[PDB]
């Protein structure tokens, strides 16, 4: 029993992490294989970022002049492109430490685990989720950027985020490991419109299943709804609408439990409508969407 | 900017995971050098939990019964010797992944990470503090006895947390790595009186900073208090007393921000006579206390 924000074990990833330098600038590279993965704002100086033009940037740097550092390692860069904002630096040494990896575009709602990096070297992990907005609201200073978000399926790390910029707003935008940004965002130094954001419905759903299955039970009502009904409550609250996809999701914790979705449903639009009248759920005294319906599974079931 | 729940890298202590199966029972043991540390009770079966005589228990077992598996590999014993409420499993091979590494006692209100375990396997990674009760609200399920908290300094990890039990009241409760219990719990399926808890004062504070350093600022107000007045108010609400110590701890803090002690003090003191009135500080609606002092620092300068 209890229920906590759990991250996965980052070790695999630690040993994937390497320091890249690139004339005055530093930040974190991810070694897989013999590529070492990197922003490729790292080629900017500070005057740059206002509008970079990086193809150009990119053709006056050399091999030689990216310097990659693992711990006390030098790697020897034989290799350097660009694929949409990322640098992939190719190395004569493949990492030794590679773990089992797949790169994953994951959707927004889904959740994964952030190792933040400075100067190459860890200095924490923590579990979040990628806002529908495709912003994140990680913890992060100058000098972490090329630090990863992954999740793990017993041996194999599924990379699905490389940290790229902090909006003016304090929220993290980033790309996936091909370099695509999540969102309409750009790597340059200018004001960047998030879009309005919502909370995640399924995932509050599930965590309102993890709260029941650990005794915290005082929201459970007497009532029931539709999923017509619930979605005009979740479009006033904005909460995404729920879908039966979402629904099929759920599955599990409902069977688990004996609590029909559209009950659970009802239990949230009571929450919604009255709010918690001072009591907690979970240790938390607001509605928590940073949990999907796998993760409760996972943790509920001790999944290693 | 932004402020996470973050927990030490877990790589470090990964490599020390392994299981530790007697009989029927199987737990997770640390191994480091050539000594597996694990919880006493992983002699027992369910029947001897009521009323365990460990000293007769662990006569009829020999080095031989003992299985330790890290992943693949079988363990030799050659040694077994009972400390406390831990059981310390000589091996013939030392770690070759064993860190630097450091037992240490810590003080109720402090924090540290625990990497959950089943079987020898990491689950994940929490951030949590040790209650003012000597508690700890984890999350372990069945097969977690075993699994560590810690902390790290660079190269470093102070193992301070071996987890040993759930309680009736779905709190968690295990000793230092000498087996010595926080707390006034023994091992043993009986129900045991956990203190009355509090509030961890200067750790409320110390988030408060970071609230005011990542631009959450609402709270602060035109008043002072001192600390007899704060201590009458915090005597009401079940928070710990403060003391000078603590008001010491938090320089750095009150120094980096320009809000003195005592007036982050009175921001608080509003905070527990009125609440939060619907809005929320750092993500949260109510007053966190998992962040020391020295968490809040770090993480706000991004130490690696
Ligand atoms: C200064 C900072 C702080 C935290 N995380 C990231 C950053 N850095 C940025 O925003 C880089 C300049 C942009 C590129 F899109
Ligand atoms: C069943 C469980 C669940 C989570 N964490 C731990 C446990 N196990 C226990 O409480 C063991 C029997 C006692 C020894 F003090």
């Amino acid at each position: 029993s209890g229920f906590r924000k759990m991250a996965f074990p980052s070790g695999k990833v630690e040993g994937c992490m390497v320091q890249v330098t690139c004339g005055t600038t530093t930040l974190n590279g991810l070694w897989l294989d013999d590529v070492v993965y990197c922003p490729r704002h790292v080629i900017c100086t500070s005057e740059d970022m206002l509008n970079p033009n990086y193809e150009d940037l990119l053709i006056r740097k050399s091999n030689h002049n990216f310097l990659v550092q693992a711990g006390n390692v030098q790697l020897r860069v034989i290799g350097h492109s660009m694929q949409n904002c990322v640098l992939k630096l190719k190395v004569d040494t493949a990492n030794p430490k590679t773990p089992k990896y797949k790169f994953v575009r994951i959707q927004p709602g889904q959740t994964f685990s952030v190792l933040a990096c400075y100067n190459g070297s860890p200095s924490g992990v923590y579990q979040c989720a990628m806002r529908p907005n495709f912003t994140i609201k990680g913890s992060f200073l100058n000098g972490s950027c090329g630090s990863v978000g992954f999740n793990i399926d017993y041996d194999c790390v599924s990379f699905c985020y490389m940290h790229h910029m902090e909006l003016p707003t304090g929220v993290h935008a980033g790309t996936d490991l091909e370099g695509n940004f999540y969102g309409p965002f750009v790597d340059r130094q200018t004001a960047q419109a998030a879009g309005t954001d919502t909370t995640i419905t399924v995932n509050v759903l599930a965590w309102l299943y993890a709260a029941v299955i650990n005794g915290d039970r005082w929201f459970l009502n007497r009532f029931t709804t539709t999923l017509n009904d619930f979605n005009l409550v979740a479009m006033k609250y904005n909460y995404e609408p729920l879908t039966q996809d979402h629904v099929d999701i759920l599955g599990p914790l409902s069977a688990q439990t004996g609590i029909a979705v559209l009950d659970m449903c009802a239990s949230l639009k009571e929450l919604l409508q009255n709010g918690m009248n001072g009591r907690t759920i979970l240790g938390s005294a607001l509605l928590e969407d940073e949990f999907t319906p796998f993760d409760v599974v996972r943790q509920c079931s001790g999944v290693t």
